[PDB]
């Protein structure tokens, strides 16, 4: 199945007809080694990590949080403590559910802001990550169709690595000072040909709001930014339906495609637009690729059961169109103990390589 | 002679099928009040402060050089003093010139460069200033050809002035974190038409280098910015060609317009860029206004009076065609006493009374 | 390697649908024998001539410059003098720098100007020299897009070929007494599609200027040319940006092709333009040939290895796209001692060899 689907990649990335994306998540900014450790530690860590860093108390209001939130949820997550913070905050809770911190809780999502400020801002070491090599691929060859990328990250990676082999893009924002977002020439979409575009939809770790005229603009990372939400915030001062409008409108025009990479599909409103928008376009491709093993992954199973265009592929079988094939037999390991078929080119690494060796 | 260049000047404006251009200089920013007092004090007050604010001491430096230049330069400027410390700089000066400073010359120019920094750092109070009402006047109504703006000072007044507004523009660097300067682009020449278009021609406060590899980028204003050159660096890790380059280019524009505002026609560059694209193209225009007396620019009348199709304005008369005209009899002064005939419409802010106006 | 390069250089040059360009540097002109003795003893010996001709007395100020320079420039050349010293004439160094010369600085510098003057002031003998056989393949067919010569000399050996085998061109000068140099034409670009266009970069000897109206205009060689500057003299009274802006221009057509001969890249202008230009356009091809071994030359092989479009050749080895490979088993020298793979065909005269066989 190797030969295949690398072959079928290879011919469908190097025509320049067709638009092409991507979607980026924490699989590739934990996929960097640096000091035998994860430059970024994902969503586990960063939700263990704040676990760790207020203690075990049982004093402690947030301890007190997450299992409140045990009850319901099996395994609350940093995006839902956030939520459940802010839907605590948006109302005035005084109650046995906030007793502990009458005015406390503010502190709380004060505190875990700059935590996760503090953690994801790092740099890219050196000049041989893989973004570099993405980017290498990007600029190496002009094509008719521009290349957009949507981040679900909250690090600036993406765009360092564009900037420092001088790809010119365009994330909403136009401005030098304290760029404002500016609306109308999102939806005019006559920007030159040449440009990227480079989507945001969780936010990032630059933007901030100003409350005395109500309106964001992206700066530089300030002591608390208002805007690092994983999608819960105020109605449409409020770039994140945009986004999301522009993920919908991309998926619509003819002979699409769309490759998600560090994806787990774990996200509700990401996978029913992917899908609403993937039955709307019978035309509009979804080549998923999973790093994890695909049993794992029942959201991601469903999604390709309910759909016949989405050739979702993973470490041990593949489903492409609507039915599901295991690994057929060849020589993937040498080694006679353990004769595991696993793709090892669904890693990042790998895949840079790959685009790389498309690129020469 | 009031009504006929007011009219004609807005039935130029009101089409819309013509480029327009602005040059922006010291007299933009002075024309605001503050205190009752400037709000920048121009060239000559940054000579001023500079000259008292090493004091009187004949055994410094800076005012060895001063006096140095008097002998061959009648009236010492911020410019050429920073250009012959520089030049001074590029060869080991050690001798009896630099004998007050076998090193510290670096150490001067870095408190120039210094103090320039905290003394040009400020923003717009309010939004009664003049630049608000050209912004007002640039997005009042689309037009088919762009508008753009030269300026050779180095405040930000006009970036912050034109994102909060809401108008969008482009001033060569593309990037979010560390924009680079991008040359593609500029040439391409096919951005979208409703953007606007900012040049600097003499550098800005927040402009930066990296010696590492010896390329520029606009990010935030730090401890000392590498691009405050009055365009006197090094040759071709140097925009500044290239934004003379673009004035030269759009002169070239069949029908061009351009304005001049503050401008004293006092830097030979400029004057020669704008006298040969002004000679290669006799369909450009130049609507130069002075806000000062005629007699004291002898430059502005040497131009005029060498080219047909630059109608130079004053404040007294007017060359219009390599004629020279007064004042006709008019009720100017209401006031029997002293009954000057002074064009007071040339001042910034009657000028950004007069766009409103037309604007309305 | 020697078969397939010299089929596809012919077959690239027979084509007449394509531009083509030289350019010319010292080796073009050393390459000529007379007297068992170079015609003109290239950079190095127009700097150890004038070393010798002010002798090995420490109380000359050419050798003071000269261990001067030493310090910073560990082979300081021709080149580096000049600008050296007419950098330290723009200022009043009256210092220790220029103690031993209060104003003999001036003096030794217009000593130099005659004798290089002098030593370069000769003309073609005989009509069997490489020069005369370029001209005649270039006059040799009609072809629809024009032939261009760029010259870093200051030799008119170049136009005194083309002058005998009734080639025309223009160099620029329009006029018949004291030709001035014309600027609108130059950039019209309109001129008959036989011409052929010789520009001259680096100034030459013919070129003088006229203090009193501050214009440069081309006569006969008379007692002191004042432009024979290697790119460094006054601003835009100065062609030198017009010729580098035509060498631009030029790298931007599609298809475009360019020959360097007699070139060590040893120049950063030059090449940051042929870098930028090669950059800005994939299908401009450079076939720089290096009559000297490839081990000698740093700055091409860094320049071949960051770009793909740069078939740049050597005597030994060759780097076509970005690939460096050696010299394949070829019986290139029947002798059995000493079996070097040298490539013969890179010197001048073997190269007009080349050329008059493919015209014929």
């Amino acid at each position: 199945d190797t030969t295949q689907q690398l072959s079928l990649l290879k011919h469908v990335l190097s025509e320049d007809k067709r638009p092409i994306a991507f979607i980026i998540a924490a699989g590739c900014p934990v996929s960097i080694r640096h000091n035998d450790a994860p430059l970024i530690p994902d969503v586990a860590g960063l939700t263990r990590k704040i676990s760790d860093s207020f203690g075990g108390n049982p004093d402690s209001l947030l301890m007190k949080i997450i299992q409140n939130l045990k009850t319901t949820i099996p395994n609350p997550t940093i995006e839902d403590i956030l939520s459940y913070i802010r839907l605590l905050q948006q109302i005035p809770m005084s109650g046995k559910i906030h007793d502990v911190e009458n005015s406390v809780i503010n502190a709380l999502e004060e505190s875990i802001c700059e935590l996760i400020e503090e953690e994801v801002n790092v740099d890219l070491p050196g000049n041989a990550t893989p973004y570099h090599k993405i980017a290498a691929w990007i600029n190496s060859i002009n094509r008719e169709h521009q290349v957009e990328i949507f981040t679900t990250n909250y690090d600036l990676l993406m765009e360092q690595a564009l900037e420092e082999l001088n790809v010119p893009y365009f994330d909403g924002f136009v401005g030098s000072k304290r760029a404002f977002f500016d609306i109308r020439t999102i939806e005019e979409n006559k920007l030159p040909s040449r440009w990227s575009k480079l989507w945001k939809l969780h936010g990032s770790i630059n933007w901030q709001l100003d409350k005395q005229t109500q309106t964001i603009w992206r700066g530089t990372p300030s002591k608390g930014c208002s805007l690092i939400h994983p999608s819960h915030l105020k109605y449409d001062k409020m770039p994140y339906l945009v986004m999301m409008d522009q993920l919908k409108l991309f998926l619509n025009q003819p002979s699409a495609i769309l490759i998600t990479c560090g994806y787990s599909y774990k996200d509700q409103h990401i996978n029913e637009v992917l899908s609403q928008g993937l039955q709307t376009n019978p035309n509009a491709l979804i080549y998923g690729l999973q790093y994890d093993v695909l049993e794992n992954y029942q959201e991601a199973k469903d999604m390709a059961l309910k759909r016949s265009n989405l050739i979702l592929l993973a470490k041990d079988r593949a489903i492409i169109g609507k039915k599901e094939g295991e690994w057929k037999p060849d020589p993937q390991s040498s080694q006679d103990n353990d004769p595991l078929l696993f793709f090892k080119l669904g890693d990042f690494q790998h895949l840079a390589s790959f685009l790389e060796e498309i690129s020469q």
